[PDB]
């Protein structure tokens, strides 16, 4: 019942997202977007959840975690079970899939979660293509004089574009209504792919905020008792 949204920043065209356990760039406007999207809600009585893998959590600066004003969930196979409060703001789960089931329980959640955002890292996003309802992808491109950074972790773009379509016409309506974005919706070709979304530039990069949404599915079966 709650939407599940993966949110990630990726460098085109290979959709690289990390190198040596860290992000391959430091873009304050891209961090601000991620902060505002995952923190803000349309209903001020609700919060969103951020779910992340153990190596993502260990990479977030200590003074900045758990991420404020969001319920944080960290997943590790060494943890005890599907969704356990361990500290204020912090839940631990030994299962991405079972934590999503647990968070979706209206009895547990009192209908006070608005969205669940899956915020990384590579291993977790690999497993999320069949769990997410939408992806919010910041597509990053180096500007012509900018050196492409080294990267070692990538979003699965094949499986992205099998299952989801570029729905960026609807991004501004999908984001919580109090966010305010600088760009207007723009379509630009870049190395032969269409990049569509809300543009910004920072340091040596241009990047677009984009929305992908699941493709329509045929009706093959519905379970009957
Ligand atoms: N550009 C961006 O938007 C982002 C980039 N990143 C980048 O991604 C990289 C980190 O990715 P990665 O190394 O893949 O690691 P992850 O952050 O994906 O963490 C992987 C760990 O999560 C646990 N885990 C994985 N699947 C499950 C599951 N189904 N259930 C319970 N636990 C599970 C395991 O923990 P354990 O070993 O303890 O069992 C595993 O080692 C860094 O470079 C980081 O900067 C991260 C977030 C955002
Ligand atoms: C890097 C900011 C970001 N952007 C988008 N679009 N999606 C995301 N999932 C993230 C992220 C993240 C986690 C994070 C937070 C942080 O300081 C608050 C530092 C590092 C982070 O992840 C490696």
């Amino acid at each position: 019942k709650v939407p599940v949204v993966g949110i990630v920043a990726a460098l085109l065209p290979e959709m690289g997202i990390g190198f040596q356990g860290n992000l391959p760039w430091r873009l304050a406007k891209e961090m601000k977007y991620f902060r505002e999207v995952t923190t803000l809600t349309n209903d001020n009585s609700k919060q969103n959840v951020v779910i992340m893998g153990r190596k993502t959590w260990e990479s977030i600066p200590q003074k900045f975690r758990p991420l404020p004003k969001r319920i944080n969930v960290v997943v590790s196979r060494s943890f005890d079970g599907e969704l356990r409060k361990v500290e204020d703001g912090i839940y631990h789960s030994n299962s991405l899939r079972n934590c999503l089931t647990a968070l979706q329980s209206s009895l547990a959640n009192e209908n006070k979660i608005e969205r669940i955002y899956i915020i990384g890292g590579g291993e977790i996003y690999r497993q999320s293509m069949d769990l997410a309802d939408h992806w919010l992808i910041t597509k990053i491109m180096p500007l012509p004089e900018t050196t492409i950074p080294q990267m070692d972790t990538f979003l699965q773009k094949q499986e992205l574009e099998q299952r989801f379509y570029d729905n960026s016409d609807k991004l501004v309506d999908f984001l919580p209504s109090s966010i305010q974005l600088e760009g207007r919706l723009t379509s630009q070709e870049w190395n032969g792919e269409l990049v569509k979304g809300l543009p910004v530039q920072e340091k040596g990069y241009q990047f677009y905020f984009t929305l992908y949404t699941k493709k329509l599915e045929h009706h093959h079966h519905h379970h009957h008792h």
